[PDB]
């Protein structure tokens, strides 16, 4: 196979702070022009065959088929008189919602979206219920956009009503709690298209009102931001319903503001702008509310506690130097999420050393309770509200699916047991063995790192290690259960490793800050040094190492495949951000500002620049090294990094590194169709997407199979 003849425009160039630089392929920035779709098909229609050849794709498809089809479930969680839970008997293309009168009882399907697209390509994102569960609202996302659409139901016999919203994006949902409307975001009407396949940039979110049986262009625009185009606030009613909190954001970063309102202070209900208070009008904190008693309220904040903590609000007397601190910041223990429960009880969910654990305070003095065992790993559901007695908790590892527990509150000795439990049939924990090293970076500082991998396994280098990492946005990358990445250990004998790396979030906002804009190179350095790790102690080598992510994942394995390419022999970033350039200009990339810079900025541009991905692609200068094997994958309905990163870094990497004649490995680039960045990718999608990544390594790295 040879690479297809790509169009330079050497005309594009731009002037940065001085700088000139140029973009011959700007012109795949344009998703509806017959050059571009003549370029995607082109391409994909060389990865197509290759992906194709490989026989263990099919072994790899049929062992996802039967070890991916095993029960899947949610958290059960009551809203009014009625239990709920997610379910998903196997392979089914989306999870459904059951509704049941009683834990007891028989359940029915509540919301089947599996009946509204013969591919499963149209799915739930968001929902909430009124405060009675009397009422539900669902937004649906076509084809993985972010557009959504708001459709209601009365759960009294599943019925559909005639409401229906659109042009929502990135909103809230929240139903006041005299059951009369809801609040939601959405934008406004953009010339041009709004399916998913644009890149508009989306400015002047506005927060509006629905009210049940109207038209949705009757609706009541409560708040808007003229003078700035990107604030976007959210909104939620306090527990009891009388206080409508707005939170602020701008960018990514964990810091809002905090404007209320006191629904029962309005002339004459909810008829316009409100007559919001401004709390904390400013972006240096984040503040969460978990409940409130009276005017007291209650919020996790992250204001001079990098671990995040507790703290009380008197709106009466709202000066900072009187909020009551309820529990301190713990001096390594970051707080992920606070929920309260049967009124004054708190349950806390710290992270340790990027494992969960699960605690049970008093919302009256905050002291600790109880504890609740988990084994390493991470809690991936919950459900308990403060008017609910009971929670429900899910436990995920790498090793097992999940486990869901229950909780009676009302009783005197708090005795948690298992309430649902599903093990694969297929795997043997008992045969592979969890590890957690710390290695030290370039600078020092010791990062942690999960690694996965038989029993037994000589450490001498000789096995296909893949790495994981992401680095970035506070996100923090726990264990979780993924049964594509096992069958690599027991079928290609191979090593799992996930590296949390700075930029993330699993040790407070200074981990994060550690992992960004001056500093973001950081991450790079702290990912590689992870290879260097598994490759010193023998784990794997150069030539059989594999390095994975996507969204600023994608980046990060992109950008460490240009800076050291002699230390991996295979890569795949997918959906990742490749033009740190123009990234901002598109969609919703404004927001990413607050972790990698802005290139409107002369400072910003210097840090940005030395790693574009798209901007340092070069020929390695010594003769025996060449670029590891490379797959990118994207698709074209991904409105929130959209495909001309990859479109863009592809065309370079076949170009000037593709063309020369010591480079033997492969750059290929899928893009898929009716997908987008990833959530709600259906069942049968997902299947076909991991067994492409497996392939594709297993023919690069010329990788056996085990039986
Ligand atoms: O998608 C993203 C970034 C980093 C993220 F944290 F993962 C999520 N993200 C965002 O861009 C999230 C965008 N986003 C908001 O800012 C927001 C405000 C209120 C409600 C809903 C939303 C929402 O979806 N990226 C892809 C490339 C790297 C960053």
């Amino acid at each position: 196979f040879q690479y297809p003849d790509v169009y330079r425009d050497e005309t594009a160039i731009q002037d940065y702070h001085g700088h000139k630089v140029c973009d011959p392929y700007a012109w795949l920035e344009d998703p509806d022009s017959e050059q571009t779709k003549a370029f995607v098909e082109a391409q994909n229609k060389i990865t197509v065959p290759f992906l194709e050849q490989c026989p263990i794709r099919g072994l790899y498809k049929e062992r996802m088929t039967e070890l991916y089809d095993y029960p899947k479930y949610s958290c059960h969680f009551k809203k009014g008189k009625r239990y709920f839970y997610f379910y998903n008997t196997g392979l089914q293309n989306q999870r459904v919602l059951y509704v049941q009168d009683s834990l007891e009882g028989e359940a029915r399907v509540f919301l089947d979206p599996n009946i509204l697209s013969d591919d499963g390509t149209v799915a739930l994102r968001g929902y909430a219920f009124s405060e009675d569960g009397e009422y539900f609202a669902y937004g649906l996302s076509a084809s993985g956009s972010d557009w959504v659409t708001i459709k209601f139901m009365k759960v009294d016999g599943a019925k559909e009503l005639p409401d229906v919203l659109e042009r929502v994006k990135f909103s809230c949902m929240a139903w006041t709690h005299d059951g009369k409307g809801m609040f939601y975001n959405a934008y406004p009407q953009q010339d041009g298209k709004s399916d998913g396949t644009e890149t508009s940039t989306n400015l002047h979110q506005k927060l509006y009102y629905h009210v049940l049986g109207t038209d949705q262009s009757e609706d009541i625009l409560c708040a808007e931001f003229p003078d700035e185009p990107k604030w976007m606030g959210g909104a939620e009613l306090s527990d009891d319903g009388r206080y409508v909190l707005l939170s602020i954001r701008e960018g990514c970063d964990p810091v809002n503001r905090l404007w209320y309102c006191d629904l029962q202070q309005e002339s004459n209900g909810i008829t316009g702008i409100l007559k919001w208070v401004k709390l904390i009008d400013n972006f240096e904190g984040e503040y969460d509310y978990v409940t409130n008693e009276g005017t007291v309220f209650t919020f996790k904040t992250n204001r001079h506690s990098p671990n995040y903590r507790l703290i009380n609000i008197d709106f009466t007397d709202p000066e900072e130097s009187k909020w009551k601190v309820l529990v301190p910041e713990h001096e390594k223990d970051v707080l992920e999420w606070v929920a309260c429960v049967r009124s004054n009880f708190l349950v806390l969910c710290y992270l340790h050393d990027v494992k969960n654990t699960l605690q049970l305070h008093d919302l009256a003095t905050g002291a600790l309770l109880k504890i609740f065992p988990l084994e390493v790993g991470s809690v991936v559901g919950y459900s308990g509200q403060k008017k609910d007695t009971e929670i429900f908790y899910q436990f995920t590892s790498f090793l097992s699916p999940g486990i869901i527990y229950h909780c009676d509150l009302t009783k005197e000795e708090l005795e948690p047991r298992v309430f649902r439990e599903v093990t694969v049939k297929g795997i043997d924990a008992s045969d592979y063995q969890t590890v957690q090293i710390f290695y030290p970076s370039k600078d020092g500082t010791k990062i942690p790192m999960f690694i996965v991998h038989k029993k037994g396994i000589k450490l001498d280098g000789s096995h296909p290690a893949f790495l994981y990492g992401y680095g970035g946005f506070n996100i923090s990358i726990t264990p979780n259960y993924s049964v594509s990445r096992l069958i690599f250990v027991r079928h290609m004998g191979g090593v799992l490793a996930v590296a949390n790396i700075r930029g993330g979030g699993e040790y407070g906002e200074t981990w994060h800050k550690g992992g960004i804009l001056a500093n973001k190179q950081n991450c790079f350095d702290d990912f590689q040094c992870a290879a260097e790790y598994l490759i010193k102690e023998g784990y794997t080598s150069p030539k059989r190492l594999t390095i994975n992510g996507g969204s600023n994942g994608g980046l990060l394995v992109a950008t460490c495949a240009n800076q050291r390419p002699d230390l991996f022999g295979c890569v795949i970033a997918q959906v990742g951000v490749m033009d740190m350039l123009k990234f901002h200009k598109y969609t919703i990339g404004h927001a990413w500002t607050t972790d990698y810079g802005c290139s409107d900025s002369k400072q910003h541009f210097e840090w940005l620049i030395k790693y574009s991905p798209l901007h340092n692609v070069k020929l390695p200068e010594a003769d025996d090294i060449q670029y590891p094997s490379m797959l990118l994958l994207t698709a074209d309905h991904d409105d929130r990094v959209v495909p001309l990163h990859s479109l863009k870094f592809i065309a370079t990497l076949q170009y000037i590194v593709g063309r020369s004649r010591k480079q033997n490995n492969p750059l290929l680039i899928h893009v898929d169709t009716k997908a987008g960045h990833g959530a709600g990718k259906p069942t049968a999608k997902v299947i076909e997407e991991v067994s492409d990544m497996f392939a594709f390594i297993a023919r690069c790295l010329n990788i056996d199979w085990i039986p």
